[PDB]
């Protein structure tokens, strides 16, 4: 129950919402794994993707992903990306979550 949420699903303009009312709701933090990219290289997200690519942006993604999910384990409702499940090791770091006893939890032209 203390444990967190880690929410996975899409990008819209209230999505963001239900995950820091999620946050709100449980008197747990929030932890955004797209806001948490800007504070320590210092530069946006959209330009880190157009001057590198998909791939440097997926293994910075996936060495931070793992150390937030142990230490910041108890307390933080992880709102997760959108590209997560893209990739083939990210989808398996997810699934190690679902049996121990988490509550891994999917949030419901171009888009």
């Amino acid at each position: 129950s203390d444990k967190s949420i880690i929410v996975i699903g899409m990008r819209g303009t209230g999505k963001s919402t239900l995950s820091e009312w999620l946050a709100s709701f449980l008197g747990f933090k929030m932890l955004d794994m797209d806001k948490y990219l800007e504070e320590k290289l210092g530069t946006g997200i959209k330009s880190l993707i157009k001057a590198k690519g998909w791939e440097y942006f997926r293994q910075e993604e996936a060495i931070v992903a793992k150390e937030c999910f142990t230490k910041f384990s108890k307390g933080y409702v992880l709102s997760t990306g959108g590209g997560i499940v893209e990739g083939e090791d990210a989808r398996q770091q997810l699934k190690s979550y679902a049996d121990n006893g988490g509550i891994v939890l999917h949030l419901h032209s171009e888009v």
